[PDB]
């Protein structure tokens, strides 16, 4: 990457200022923004919040679905003693693709909603002074970017975004905009890769700078002692009686990484890492040499108005509620979530598998597609690699048919993954009814037997169809874990009914209980997250009532019946 | 003020650097922090999003109903170049009260749960350095603060808040916390007003500095072009074919005030304000000359899970649902809100009233009058130069008044009058039995659903018109603001014919009310109870909060919402 994916921080070195608030912002339906100079301002911007999707503050229709090109701009002073720094702007996110520009020059731009962008704005920075960014935003769907969909053209020339997936085309600036300073020479990267040895620990790790200057490692314990350190841009950090981070029992050292001259330390990086293996043997799924089940759910960035727009307030209501359900693990679904996500994670020792966003999708247009996939892929691994909470990349959907043409393209995405995870962590994805799972490391099943296939009167069938397909699993010996990473019902909170009916929260329960009576049956079934944690907006239609209501918990966070069913299982 | 409540801005002279995020926060039921050393960092805390009310976040009874001590910490990295500089940590607010410590040292205390609380840490902070700060909060409710209340007891020792006031004890760190540096010299204050002059305007101004270093004041239009310059702290700005602030069509200057030394300028300050009159003549409320009429709603902050932390994104669903309303007006019922929201109705051209917290009740009075006078103080101070504010809603009307009540009140608007530089509207909540205290009178009635509803509602219509017929009798010549009329409404509720809850007797209550309005003249604007269902103590009454919202909590219109955007447009 031509930027760094680490999180900022504030220190003597590194110097960080928010650009949260309200940004100026307008709409650009006839796409006329940069032939009419809008990268040196709106010339009739309403007040956008940031982080935020934009689409649901708004009372029309228009607004709301609107599809196509969009503004942001912002004014921040930048402190003069920023100067000969190198100035970046930060986008937690930019979704779904834009071109950032600053003091009216175009800096650069990004393709892929859900991961950083940063934009190096050092030659046109004017320290001392106010200072201007505008975006230019894209938040339509194609086939050559993740996550895909079309671009429907009504007949006006009004574009309408038509998702192959199932949630709400949201965008904009939804996560946290920073300005940052970093020294000359910086930290760019690192990598840790853990070794347990008796009571003992090694973190092994590589640092890439923008410098040729020696680094020095330190790691210092939670109380900020120092445990090990060593010299270079590769080393092995040695560490007695290590405190392992464990699942849902947490412990968090401190990595800090120095570049130094004759005169002393040219850049500080610190970042909190927890020290833990993961492996597969067999069908377990072995957290720091120990099998674990995987306890939880798919989630998604949703919350009421805010739309996919971060708020630690979020963060801090669904892991009470996720420990209250007794979880110990989350899959991003579907795309990487922001920064802060996992960064609580780690402290709270959930399990995450973090991905990417081509998992829940449902001539000439792959090759492009399959670098953008590639492209997310190293850019998520790269942010996200550090966080003790990730145990596996989920990477694909696996089609319906299998070609060879397929194959390759999956087998690449694999490959780039592993190049990218310097710690070669389990790889998975989404697996069809029954050549894809060789390349996994376990395997994702998605299913819905009881919703979209034999439901309600026959759910009885759903469960003997169930086991059928575990029946051919199980005869293939694959000798793999299988987690359910969704399974559900949609359940309208308040519908009750005895005998219970599909969409009612008695037959939530009942869903889950035989889904359960199934997964028990098979040994090499290793974990259930369930779809979804909270109901979630979607595209509207005849089959989304007021979006995605597998929630089992409601979309302001609230429990439905069943979340009692999940927290009497997994305590 | 031994302070400034201007809002933080960054300049050459000023720096800000935000402390909003996930701090560190614990619980004490034992009141053993300050014996403990917590104000140099809590032993086992837990993460808590600043802004944010804490209730709602957990799963637990106990935690979302704690009433008593908890405590909040971070730390963060003070810049080396705002050493000796004036440094301070800005609280937009501290829900109800506390004390801020700072690398260890007690810095301050504040009581009073929705203004600004700032604590000078120019002695203390460690510039180049990480630096912590620890605040002990309380959130009990008591009778010589605002909002009343009282704490009981459980035989466990457990505290349970018990409002005098419906809405939810929400607490915490509910606003964005800042820490600045300030030149040594610096803007602490300053008061706009306005004359009308023709297609002209005088902007009136006082500054008030740290210093005796002379002050420049210019004013600059919406494009930041130079329209006005003076010199000296108390002067006018003569603004040739002034851009009214109008209703719901606002423009807005800058106003730029310099503190120069010789050749070289200490600080500036810059803010947002809209040239602007209101003035009350016999019964009509004048914006900028002209009648305006109120239309719009008692709001609360109030979202879920964040509480009543502040997020702009609330703000701005907020301010597109009251204009698809085709509202004007709000009031902050019942405390004033985050600055951010004048801030917005600056730009939006709403009306608000701004409103301290003692209005929204239902040996110890010294002592509640000087809380009453020291909001009224901070919440004016902070909030006059703001446009959007026209009025200060001060207090609510007690049902038996005694001579000491009079004298009370009068205290109360003798403290608003010293502070508010445009001396406009005051007023409060008038019973059904201090008029001369108030320049307009604010009615809160429930007829229709306290008083006779349902099948009693013709009834309820006769009891509101024979009070108004007793109103206007009395020709006070004063305009009436009915500041809250609604109904408990749950989303959802149909009934043929309608119910009390009901949507359909939401609006049929509303109709009646405006039949009432509309027979009187002195009636000058009607503020709907509520804008949307907002928390309160659980009880027999509350289902799930207050259901009286036109909108749902999360900001979506029942019936009754068409009903209004109808009247209104
Ligand atoms: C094979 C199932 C795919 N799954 C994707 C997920 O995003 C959807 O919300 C979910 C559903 O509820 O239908 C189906
Ligand atoms: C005189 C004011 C009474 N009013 C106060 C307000 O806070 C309450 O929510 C409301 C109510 O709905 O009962 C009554």
């Amino acid at each position: 990457l031509e930027y760094s994916e680490l999180y900022p921080i504030q220190n003597e070195y590194r110097m960080m200022q928010s650009l949260d608030g309200m940004w100026k912002f307008q709409f650009d339906p006839e796409e006329i923004g940069k032939k009419s100079g809008w990268e040196n301002g709106l010339p009739a911007p309403v007040s956008m919040p940031v982080p935020s999707s934009f689409a649901d503050f708004f009372t029309d229709h228009k607004e709301r679905d609107y599809c196509g090109d969009f503004w942001y701009e912002t004014e921040f002073y930048l402190p003069a003693e920023w100067r000969n720094k190198k100035i970046w702007l930060r986008f937690g996110s930019i979704t779904h693709r834009g071109t950032v520009y600053c003091n009216g020059m175009e800096i650069t731009s990004h393709e892929g909603g859900f991961l950083p962008v940063l934009a190096d704005i050092s030659t046109v920075a004017k320290p001392g002074q106010v200072n201007q960014v505008v975006v230019k935003i894209n938040n339509e769907l194609n086939e050559t970017s993740l996550p895909c969909g079309a671009t429907k053209i009504l007949n006006n020339g009004r574009k309408l975004a038509k998702p192959y997936f199932d949630f709400f085309n949201y965008s904009g600036l939804q996560r946290s905009v920073w300005v940052i300073a970093l020294p000359e020479e910086s930290v760019k990267d690192y990598s840790v890769d853990y070794e347990l040895c008796g009571t003992d620990a090694l973190v092994k790790y590589e640092v890439v700078t923008t410098g040729e200057h020696p680094v020095i490692v330190r790691l210092l314990d939670a109380e900020g002692e120092l445990v090990a350190e060593t010299e270079g841009k590769e080393g092995i950090l040695q560490v007695a009686n290590a405190r392992l981070w464990e699942v849902r029992n947490a412990y968090l050292y401190q990595i800090v990484i120095l570049i130094t001259d004759g005169n002393g330390v040219l850049d500080e990086y610190r970042e909190k890492i927890g020290i833990r293996t993961v492996r597969i043997e067999g069908t377990k799924i072995l957290l720091n040499d120990r099998p674990v089940y995987l306890k939880g759910f798919g989630k998604h960035e949703d919350f009421p108005i805010l739309g996919r727009g971060f708020h630690w307030g979020i963060v801090k209501r669904d892991f009470e509620c996720l420990k209250w359900t007794n979880a110990n693990c989350f899959r991003t679904s579907h795309y990487p979530y922001a920064e802060e996500w996992y960064q609580f994670a780690d402290e709270e020792g959930f399990l995450i598998i973090d991905e990417v966003p081509a998992v829940g999708m449902m001539a000439l247009t792959v090759p492009e597609l399959l670098k953008s996939h590639i492209a997310d892929t190293e850019e998520m691994i790269t942010r996200d690699k550090n966080h003790p909470s990730v145990i596996a990349w989920s990477l694909f959907n696996e089609p319906e048919t299998i070609t060879d043409y397929a194959y390759e393209y999956f087998k690449e995405v694999f490959a780039a993954a592993e190049t990218y995870d310097f710690q070669s962590r389990p790889m998975t994805g989404a697996f069809e009814k029954n050549k894809c799972y060789p390349l996994c490391d376990f395997i994702c099943l998605n299913r819905y037997y009881g919703w979209y296939i034999s439901g309600g009167p026959e759910i009885e069938e759903a469960e003997e169809l169930f086991r059928d397909e575990m029946d051919r699993w199980k005869a293939k010996e694959l000798n793999v874990p299988f987690v359910f990473t969704e399974f559900g019902t949609d359940t309208m909170a308040g519908l009750h009914k005895l005998p219970s009916i599909m969409w009612s929260e008695e037959y939530q329960k009942e869903y889950l209980e035989m889904n359960f009576r199934v997964f028990d049956s098979y040994e090499f079934v290793q974990g259930e997250l369930a779809w979804n944690f909270a109901d979630f907006q979607t595209t509207e239609g005849i089959m989304r009532v007021d979006g995605n209501h597998k929630g089992v918990f409601t979309r302001d966070r609230q429990p439905k019946a069943a979340a009692v069913v999940f927290k009497d299982r997994w305590e």
